DNA sequence: AAGCTTCCGACCCTTTTTTCGGACGATTTAAAAAACCCTTATAAATCAGCAAGTTACGAGACCTCGAAAAAAGAGGGTTTCTGGCGGGAAAAACTCAAAAAACGCTTCGAAATCAACCGGTTATAGGTTTTCGGAGCTA
């Protein structure tokens, strides 16, 4: 249940959250033996509130005594809905409420307005994304044994080539397309090792094939679980490093993008392939995703970011 | 002392909850009615297989009504495909004009010519092979 070893963050389901004798209790099927009695409580802990799932003011009360983030989040914890704010590490504020402030904002806006940087961190961001195309089509069979079978060469060439496009071009402008570009060549290689026949990414939810809707609802989960990176960063939606500065809700789109075609974009091929039902697809997507250790290393990438930034 | 405003008691009426009583059902117990047993030698039933005559139970059919399911009919709405009409820009006819350019007069003497047949010229119809442009694709 332990949904991201780097931040402490616990995920809770079919439970009621409330507060008797002074100390705050999971009232669940399980009664004394739920592993949520494990749960530390400290200014460390986050919590995940899940499906079905209700919390008292009470508990509320005694969380912020102790100083516990909480959030919630839809089935397996992708769609972040609410959460409670957190702060920001400056000399200026200082209450003592006993909540973590996070410094990685200040870190963030100390190179967001010059350009150079923020091309640089572009580049960075890429460079972690293609490693892990590498990383899940090749270097790990799990796919290979699930019915992703896929030529390697080729891909390795491709991966080579965009790798190497990545360290030129001057702007953003160029490294947007030569993504897209590399994007396309994918889609293809996908088809072809899947046997889906031609393939045409539609977008804005025009497509009726099933390969169209599951590459959109595994999209939505990748958005969601992005949201929670980003909330444990403390930093803003709004900062993005590789999408347009206009763009609602950027950043989550450029954390979201290290995963799309590592974790993703096989799953929907394979699961449209296979036949399988929507619930079933969401149900592979999320259990790729704790495989993979996905949320953590969307944490580590932005804190690398921000100290390679400096 | 008077007027205004606010509580308070008395009461009137209907609805909502509780209590009690009565009735009905069910069970138990006791009393009454039907029944069982014990004495029978003699009269009637038991049964053997088949014939000859009859029918109580089963099957088939149809009707009757009622209800259920399906199909049709109605209405609410949204999306899109087409047609008609209106409006701006370009083309080409229409109107206005000049300046060439041709024609005629008009050429006696200089080419132009056709005819058949050879070799030779070369524009190009037709076919063959190939860059340029665009397909969009993808973030």
């Amino acid at each position: 249940i332990l949904h991201s070893k780097r931040a402490n963050l616990y995920y809770l389901q079919h439970c009621r959250v409330l507060v008797n004798g002074g100390r705050v209790e999971y009232v669940t099927d399980e009664g004394r033996h739920s592993h949520y009695w494990n749960i530390p409580i400290a200014n460390t802990t986050s919590l995940l509130l899940g499906t079905g799932t209700s919390i008292t003011q009470a508990a509320m009360r005694e969380l912020a005594r102790a100083g516990v983030l909480v959030g919630f989040c839809g089935g397996g914890g992708t769609p972040l809905f609410s959460a409670n704010e957190v702060d920001v590490e400056v000399s200026w504020l200082t209450p003592q409420s006993e909540y973590r402030p996070t410094e990685y904002l200040q870190r963030w806006v100390g190179f967001w307005f010059d350009e150079e940087k923020r091309l640089v961190a572009a580049r960075h961001f890429q460079r972690a994304r293609l490693e892990r195309i590498r990383h899940s089509w090749l270097e790990d069979r799990v796919l290979r044994d699930a019915g992703f079978a896929v030529d390697a060469t080729a891909l390795a060439v491709a991966v080579e080539d965009s790798a190497r496009a990545l360290e030129q071009a001057p702007n953003h402008e160029h490294l947007l397309t030569e993504e897209a570009r590399l994007s396309k060549r994918l889609f293809k290689l996908a088809a072809q090792a899947t046997r889906y026949g031609e393939f045409v990414r539609a977008k804005r939810g025009s497509g009726g094939d099933p390969a169209n809707r599951f590459l959109d609802h595994g999209n939505y989960l990748a958005y969601g679980l992005a949201a929670t990176a980003t909330w444990v960063l403390g930093i803003p939606h709004g900062l993005a490093v590789l999408h347009g500065k206009t763009r609602r809700g950027g950043l989550v789109f450029d954390v979201a993008d290290l995963i799309k075609d590592s974790l993703i974009l096989p799953q929907a091929f394979l699961s449209a392939m296979r036949g399988d039902e929507e619930q079933d697809f969401r149900q592979a997507c999320l259990d790729n995703l704790s495989r993979a250790q996905a949320l953590d290393f969307m944490i580590d990438t932005l804190k690398d970011v921000a100290q390679r930034s400096t």
